[PDB]
């Protein structure tokens, strides 16, 4: 009894515990593997056999559905969260709020803004969204400083490659070296989703009970306590 889940990276510390615990209550081995959702995505349409897939937004799940490697019917969405400007535990920094007379330039003085690829990396999807519907992004799109996944740009920051980053709300939670310097308005990007699907040819009773405990109040719990929005 052993099961697959692709994660984004957002989630490693969350999906960790549950894993722990879902062993702890139910002795079936959970085993995860974060990136981009874009690249496991990807993973999957190319044959990977992951039990379950949970993106960071809705576009690399409705890429792998219209690819035929998931069990559509099951899509849900499972969680939310904020999007957010993080900078280093030791800047002297302080809390602003965004809108569109946030100057960028002057907050970043010389540095670059850390974003999840905005080619592929949801993170970077919602940040470059913002950022336009803000009318702040052709200053910005030449200063990025772009990670391959949500949790590289987090290091950026972490490190002080970068004065400013733009990450979710949750992985700011899960990180001792980064505070949340400033939350995006909720109408400025799309609304972060978590949909959460059964991989096509997966859809057996231990994958269900797994994806039911997804939805469970221990799940629930978890999810919250690493600053996740239940659905």
């Amino acid at each position: 009894g052993k099961i697959t889940v692709f994660a984004a990276c957002s989630l490693t510390n969350a999906m960790q515990d549950i894993a722990t615990q879902f062993k702890k209550e139910k002795g079936v081995d959970v085993v995860s593997s974060f990136a981009s959702s874009s690249t496991l995505a990807r993973q999957i349409e190319a044959g990977a056999p992951a039990d379950l897939f949970i993106s960071a937004d809705q576009k690399w799940m409705d890429y792998a559905v219209d690819k035929k490697a998931i069990d559509t019917a099951t899509r849900q969405t499972l969680l939310g969260n904020s999007l957010v400007v993080v900078a280093p535990k030791a800047s002297v920094q302080k809390d602003f709020t965004i809108d569109s007379k946030t100057n960028w330039t002057s907050l970043l003085n010389g540095g670059r803004l850390a974003v999840g690829d905005p080619e592929h990396v949801p993170a970077g999807i919602y940040a470059k969204e913002a950022l336009q519907k803000l009318g702040a992004w052709d200053t910005l799109s030449p200063k990025l400083a772009p990670a391959e996944d949500v949790c590289g740009a987090l290091a950026l920051v972490e490190r002080n490659e970068a004065p400013l980053g733009i990450v979710y709300g949750s992985d700011a939670v899960a990180s001792k070296g980064v505070k949340v310097v400033a939350t995006f308005p909720e109408d400025s990007h799309k609304k972060v989703e978590y949909p959460v699907a059964v991989v096509e040819g997966h859809n057996n009773a231990t994958v269900k009970a797994f994806y039911d405990y997804l939805k469970g109040p221990q799940a629930a719990e978890i999810f919250k306590r690493y600053g996740f929005t239940i659905k």
